[PDB]
DNA sequence: ATCTCACACT
DNA sequence: AGTGTGAG
């Protein structure tokens, strides 16, 4: 059988990232208790990143800034850019290019959010593994790495810990076999401490790292040891790892389909889905989910790392919600205009960059009284990018959503405006 | 109401 | 084509 130990799996994740950011440009906020907020007036603004010494004394993302200088008074608040009257998060998308960019100097890369990775070390291991001749790997090599589960059997600090931990990991590796999955996966971490130790020194920012066989458990491992500090997470580890894993911590079970789970099997934590057989699970959840998650409760999951450094759309969006959503027609138009004058200039500057154009533009809209995030998707084309041409044609396709028997006057109001760029292709 | 992106289902 | 889910 075979055990998903055939790949060499990375994923780096920045911490609180776009609060580094702020502090690289503001050495003011550097070592302090701080968090990015946006759009100050309304209770401080909220919180989108919170640095660690802040998150000390319980501040969080989502919470008011003024609730946050409750648990914090001595907290500094740095405030996303604001453009034509909605978030600008361009430094941290020119912040993120930085960071991507180095990570493509090592392996392939997928871009799986602002902040974070997967890298395919699978062919550079088994390079290293060749020009290091048979020789041992020293512990210098691996200065802030985790092995997940040790120390174990017959320090009281946690860098002794690591230490300890570390040193029966390597005194027990098998350097003599190309082919253990084990010493793959210490070959693999020696690379991420390099592509780590590279993006501190280019670019002044510190991130985590989790190294394993594949996508969920490398991310799984990356968030074990936050801040700047690698895991290793082994094959061997899973068993007691999941033995107490809760079932929502897993990526992709955070929502309803882990709910159910929990619901429907009577279960709190990843490892009791091994008791049950795979067209039990499928029975329950669908032959893909329940062939997944019989898979993934054994540590295997065979989810590839895409070769994708770019994003597939391009997006802009703002909320109206409360008193604030529109009802005027002529406040539709111009609230339109300026999401698609952010948009053209993101698409410029996309075209020139990456040599390709957006062909399809979608655009969605809330009313309120409705429920979900969405509440209605339309299609057009994108010929042009124009931001005038754009917003008068994302006009006319939702044009007939307004109830309204008046001319002027828009509603059920909407709560959300949303204009996209997608299906790209080559230029 | 603290703006984004990917993908599966149909 | 359009909806719903999951995520950072
Ligand atoms: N819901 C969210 C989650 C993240 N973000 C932005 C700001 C975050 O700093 C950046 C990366 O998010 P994140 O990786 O989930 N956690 P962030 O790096 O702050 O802190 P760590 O917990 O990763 O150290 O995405 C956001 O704007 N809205
Ligand atoms: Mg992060
Ligand atoms: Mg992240």
């Amino acid at each position: 059988m075979a055990t998903g130990q055939d790949r060499v799996v990375a994923l780096v994740d920045m911490d609180c990232f776009f609060v580094q950011v702020e502090q690289r440009q503001n050495p003011h906020l550097r070592n302090k208790p701080c968090a990015v907020v946006q759009y100050k007036s309304w209770k401080g603004g909220g919180i989108i990143a919170v640095s660690y010494e802040a998150r000390a004394f319980g501040v969080t993302r989502s919470m008011w800034a003024d609730d946050a200088k409750k648990l914090c008074p001595d907290l500094l608040l740095a405030q996303v850019r604001e453009s034509r009257g909605k978030a600008n998060l361009t430094k941290y998308r020119e912040a993120s290019v930085e960071v991507m960019e180095i990570m493509s100097r090592f392996a392939v890369i997928e871009r799986a959010s602002i902040d974070e990775a997967y890298v395919d070390l699978t062919s550079a291991v088994q390079e290293r593994l060749q020009k290091l001749q048979g020789q041992p790997i020293s512990a210098d090599l691996l200065p802030s790495t985790y092995i997940e589960g040790l120390p174990q059997g017959p320090t009281v600090q946690k860098e002794g810990m690591r230490k300890q931990g570390l040193f029966q990991w390597l005194d027990s590796l098998q350097i003599d076999n190309l082919t253990s999955p084990d010493l793959q996966l210490t070959v693999g971490a020696v690379i991420v401490e390099e592509m780590r130790a590279a993006i501190e020194r280019e670019t002044g920012f510190q991130c985590s790292a989790g190294i394993s066989h594949n996508k969920v458990l490398a991310k799984l491992a990356c968030g074990l040891n936050k801040p700047n500090r690698q895991t290793l997470v082994s094959h061997g580890s899973v068993p007691q790892l999941f033995s107490q894993m809760p079932i929502r911590k897993i990526r992709s079970l955070g929502g309803k389909l882990g709910a159910s789970v929990i619901e429907i099997l009577g279960i709190e934590y990843m490892g009791e889905l091994t008791q049950f057989t795979e067209s039990q699970l499928q029975s329950h959840f669908g032959e893909k989910n329940g062939s997944w998650l019989y898979a993934m409760c054994r540590g295997i999951e065979h989810d590839p790392v895409k070769p994708r450094q770019l994003p597939k759309t391009i997006g802009c969006s703002k909320n109206f919600p409360g008193k604030t959503a529109l009802a005027t027609r002529e406040q539709v138009q111009w609230w339109l205009l300026q999401l698609a004058q952010e948009l053209e200039e993101r698409l410029t500057k996309d075209r020139n960059d990456n040599d390709r154009v957006a062909t399809q533009l979608v655009v969605s809209i809330r009313v309120q009284g409705d429920k979900r995030l969405s509440s209605l998707r339309r299609c057009c084309a994108l010929t042009r990018y124009d931001a005038h041409k754009m917003s008068h044609d994302a006009f006319t396709v939702i044009k007939n959503c307004n109830t309204s028997g008046i001319q002027t006057e828009w509603s059920p109001p909407l709560t959300m405006l949303f204009l996209c760029a997608t299906k790209f292709s080559a230029s």
